[PDB]
DNA sequence: ACGACCAATTGAGCGGCCTCGGCACCGGGATTCTCGATCAGCGATGCGGAAGAGAGTGAGGACGAACGCGCCCCCACCCCCTTTTATAGCCCCCCTTC
């Protein structure tokens, strides 16, 4: 068995020890960065402050609807737009990731950038990746879970 | 001189049974509302079953081809033009007679 992320939220990961066997190896990612085999990634967490009228509803609504409201707010939106503009003018390739399609669409449309999600046909899907990779005028793509679940993204 | 004691008086306060049942506390009662599982959700995968896009070929189109006939040309070559004379009948135009 091979995998990049030998972790799952269920208590079934331990079954791999009898379904396949013990961990034959597990790379030290920091060592690989020190050796240059892996890119040095300066991870960060942007604490976007929620907007007051959003928090008012967010705190009021306790149902699953709050996932959308915490996902869509001016500050998070402005922060992404700012980081994108900055890195785009910095000539950096940027990949945007999201789960909820509603937020993904409303963000990508307002940012006039091409998104990618499940029902997007393989031809349309790959055509966007080729443009992003090669066309200098495009430098970011908005991908749903399709990008992280299983894919070969540039 | 008065202060306590004694007596007769008495009835409010007290010690108690009575009883009880409103309320609260206490504990123990089938419970209106808890939690702990099932099923539902969002967005993804894949499989399995469904449609449309390209094909064929009926066929008739346009028209390239292949032939003969056709008109027409450029081409050898051949004959006629012109001259002379003998010779004659034959012929027409003209003159001439009636």
């Amino acid at each position: 068995g091979l995998t990049a992320t030998l972790v799952r939220e269920d208590d079934k990961i331990v079954d791999l020890n009898f379904l396949i066997g013990p961990k034959l190896y597990e790379a030290n990612w920091m060592e690989l960065q020190n050796n240059g085999y892996i890119a040095k990634v300066q991870c960060a967490e942007v604490w976007c402050p929620m907007s007051p009228e959003f928090y008012r509803e967010y705190v009021a609504i306790k149902t699953k609807k709050r996932i959308l409201l915490y996902t869509m707010n001016p500050n998070k939106f402005r922060a992404c737009q700012f980081l994108i503009k900055f890195h785009e003018r910095r000539n950096d390739k940027i990949i945007v990731f999201a789960d909820n399609v509603f937020a993904l669409k409303e963000y990508a449309i307002r940012l006039n950038k091409p998104y990618i999600y499940g029902p997007t046909s393989q031809g349309e899907r790959m055509q966007i990746l080729q443009n992003f990779k090669h066309n200098p005028k495009i430098n970011t793509i908005f991908i749903s879970k399709v990008g992280d679940t299983s894919f070969d993204l540039p």
